[PDB]
């Protein structure tokens, strides 16, 4: 089933100048970027986005890092995109991340782990609707 | 000095699945993407954007190609960005584009040449304002 | 129950210069505008928006009118907002519209009837998501 | 002649439920709303917007008030719009605002005065570009 999932290139990814390399990782794996927008999140936006985790000890630090610089918001489309996205990102902890994943190659630490990806189809629908209107998502054919 | 210019990845660039390769081409040469937005242009948006070419013979075709699918709009910031961007893109005609340029590597024809770049600083300011609010452009420091 | 519904001031409403009067009709009735954006719809956008009616004879004319000029997109919030919105708009046919409604006071004809409103809660969710990201909708208190 | 200026309905205007009354005030005087967007400004957006007032004593407060809730951003188009808009708004201090002006009717205090209007054409161009892409501004004819 063709699904859509949210991907966010965190502040450290832009600072390292690897936006293109990250997008290429998805493209080469068949995850088609159908929505992309560079944006600098406000505290209200980050908090609203991570609301279900407001009780976790990491919450506050997470929010501050996510608003410390601009991020690149994206919607990836493909067969089993939600899971495929998580595979390509790799384990949350870079030291524990598999070979060839984004976090293994680009992440700094568990706290500065370069990318975000929806954890489930259920959440993907919410995360996407949070950052994009349906009119901002555009599929296109892959050819040549 | 540091300038900001508009770059657009045309419909064919997305279809070829080389959005990342193109962006990397800029990043690796010091042209920082400070604004990015995937969008599908309407005919009125394309016509307004290429207004300066309204009298040119290729206009109608350019407009049709530019609205045939979505594009990636970008604002690149860097030293001598307007010229630098154009150099990296390569000659309009892929047939005569230099080695290592975006067009030589990805363009298929003159009419479907993968990228657009503002031709001058003055036009850059106009092209940028056409697609981006100042609040949509964000500079950030590199490592 | 506090609900959110989509309202669109059609091209004829802007041409008559009654944007403010229309918004006032909602405000005075407790329907709070929590999202507003003036936009000129493309044919693709209008068609996608009215897709479920693509088989109806009115479809094509509807789409052309809806793209003939800019419109004002809005999300109204309030108790039973979906139904309240429909009450305030009035019958689709202005000649059949009740006293004090938007269509009775401002509409030209059944074809140029000034406003659009979600028909149900189910559709409101879809119409809103089509034109607005959740981050573009902002509730605020009514005071003074 | 015809000009375009920026108008912002401050947080208190929305809280009072007079968005429509304010808009009607402009429409009825020939100032056509050609761009409208409800938005909640972040501190960085408010600070950047009021940069020219960074040294003024009211700056900090202005910024806090402007981000306390959402605002309605608008671009008004019409004959002598920059001055016309300012006239309709009325004096900054509601206490001395003229009869029939927006501030006399709706403003509660100098610091919560319901509306903002570009003070000059040059600043109008900058304020407009700060919040709107040219593609977000749409003129239309009246009846």
């Amino acid at each position: 089933a063709i699904e859509r999932t949210l991907s966010i290139i965190k502040p450290d990814g832009l600072e390292k100048g690897v936006i293109g390399k990250i997008i290429s990782r998805f493209e080469e794996k068949g995850l088609k970027p159908v929505a992309i927008r560079l944006q600098h999140l406000s505290q209200a936006q980050a908090e609203g986005f991570y609301a279900v985790h407001k009780a976790r000890p990491f919450f506050k630090d997470l929010v501050q890092f996510m608003i410390s610089g601009p991020v690149v918001l994206m919607v990836l489309e493909g067969e089993n995109a939600v899971l495929a996205n998580r595979d390509i990102m790799g384990a949350t902890n870079p030291a524990q991340a598999a070979e060839g994943t984004i976090r293994k190659d680009f992440a700094t630490s568990i706290d500065k782990n370069t990318v975000h990806g929806s954890d489930s189809l259920e959440n993907a629908k919410i995360e996407i609707a949070y950052f994009f209107r349906e009119t901002e998502i555009h599929s296109y054919p892959y050819q040549k």
